[PDB]
């Protein structure tokens, strides 16, 4: 029925979110999932959180994104407060007022990367590929392996995802025929549940 994970806190504040989940009979796990209901943010007054993993996974999966002052407030009052009333508006990166997460927990027919082929090319830092693999997913796109295993035709869109930061892959073109982008394009689209134009991401190709 629900369960929960939570994304930087510390341990006196994950005490809380445990005391919360004891006295409602809420679950409790350290890693997100399928089945992980809501996931609790650390926030600033106005609802404003690190951009986390969880954050990410959460808004793909259209889950509750909530701040940590749901479960202090509910506490407070001796009763579970509206999740509705406390939700994470945005994040440092993406401005603190974009309301992504409420997008999401919506528009899951309507999901950014419906019709999508992603290829997550190369080698990533600060988050696992399958992880943003799921991530993608969750948004509706179908993963591929390897550039080679494009489906060929058209009607269907490929996309290279690269972090070229991380990059010890301005010729992958020469290798395929999709656009080639950087991870940001992913975690920016994700966080507004908002597919956001190449053209800021794209890397240039050599022919
Ligand atoms: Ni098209």
């Amino acid at each position: 029925r629900m369960s929960m994970v939570v994304s930087d806190l510390t341990p006196e504040e994950f005490m809380l979110v445990y005391k919360f989940a004891r006295k409602h009979h809420i679950t409790l796990t350290n890693l997100i999932t399928e089945e992980t209901t809501h996931v609790v943010m650390k926030t600033d007054a106005e609802f404003v959180c690190e951009r986390t993993l969880k954050y990410f996974l959460g808004i793909a999966g259209g889950k509750w994104v909530v701040s940590y002052f749901w479960v202090t407030q509910s506490i407070k009052e001796r009763k579970m407060l509206n999740e509705h009333d406390f939700e994470v508006r945005g994040d440092v990166v993406n401005g603190r007022n974009h309301q992504g997460p409420k997008r999401a927990r919506e528009s899951q027919d309507r999901k950014i990367f419906r019709g999508l082929e992603i290829c997550c090319y190369g080698p990533f830092t600060n988050m696992p590929t399958d992880q943003l693999e799921w991530m993608v997913q969750l948004c509706g796109a179908s993963v591929v392996k390897e550039l080679s295993s494009f489906t060929l035709g058209t009607g269907v869109h490929p996309i290279v995802v690269v972090q070229p930061d991380a990059w010890t892959f301005h010729a992958i073109g020469q290798m395929c025929e999709a656009p080639v982008v950087t991870r940001e394009w992913v975690l920016d689209s994700v966080a507004l549940y908002q597919c956001q134009e190449l053209d800021t991401y794209l890397i240039p190709q050599i022919p």
